């Protein structure tokens, strides 16, 4: 019942492509601006698509990219709401990067934590939370996306022993916060995957990014606790971030970059 006929879709502009397929901006039923994520032929059977797509179908929150429709015959299409500004990663590195300061950045983080707070209540796990999988819309709206490893964003337990939980998502969120505060820089500068895994097992943590208030770096560090259960909830992360400039940094002053 999420199913629609293919010719309901006008694929117009190519937006990019990944290991699993492409993403197009498009038009639905001649009237509705949409995004379509195309899956490469041979990635998944129709019966196998039903089993995995249950999650994206049950999740409906204002801070997750909304699924609109599905074409579950090869090649499989996933039709979702259209986010005008692309990925948070591109946004942070682009021309807008320059002008973003802490208040905008923390507000973006709060929207994201809210999205994940919803996933948390629903008892799901994201598994691939990072700036590249957040989409930006008008008015600096950010929404979590993408439900199809990248070790630098992955919690130790999950990278090593496949222990993926909401708490491993929390760890990735902490890494996302360094992306937000460095304007999109790859975490652990200079370190390759193995060096990262070794160091993180030995207790290494990224330091406070320049101009970033120690209080926010504390939050990152809490997200990075060795012990998954010590890690804060997204409910906490969301409330902390929404309230940040009153409750936590009431005397914040603008700087050159943050």
């Amino acid at each position: 019942a999420w199913e629609i006929p293919r010719e309901s879709l006008r694929l117009e502009v190519k937006l990019g492509q990944g290991c699993f397929g492409e993403v197009w901006m498009g038009t639905w039923n001649g009237t509705t601006r949409v995004a379509i994520k195309t899956l490469k032929p041979g990635t998944m059977s129709p019966e196998a698509f039903l089993q995995e797509a249950q999650v994206m179908k049950k999740l409906r929150h204002e801070k997750l990219v909304q699924l609109y429709a599905v074409v579950s015959e090869e090649p499989i299409y996933i039709v979702t709401e259209y986010m005008s500004k692309g990925s948070l990663l591109d946004f942070l590195k682009g021309e807008m990067g320059k002008y973003l300061r802490l208040p905008q950045l923390v507000d973006m983080a709060a929207q994201i934590a809210s999205g994940m707070a919803y996933v948390e209540r629903m008892n799901y796990v994201h598994r691939d939370l990072r700036a590249a999988n957040i989409l930006v819309g008008e008015n600096l709206v950010c929404k979590v996306a993408d439900f199809g490893f990248p070790i630098k964003w992955t919690a130790p337990e999950a990278a090593l022993y496949g222990r993926f939980t909401i708490k491993s998502d929390v760890w990735s969120f902490g890494i996302l916060l360094t992306e937000l505060t460095t304007k999109g820089r790859v975490p652990y500068p200079g370190m390759v995957n193995r060096e990262v895994l070794d160091q993180v097992e030995r207790g290494y943590r990224m330091p406070c990014p320049p101009e970033c208030p120690e209080s926010l770096h504390d939050l990152m560090c809490q997200c990075w606790r060795k012990d998954p259960e010590e890690r804060p909830t997204f409910e906490y992360l969301q409330a902390f971030l929404e309230d940040y400039f009153t409750s936590t940094e009431p005397q914040y002053q603008p700087g050159e970059n943050l």
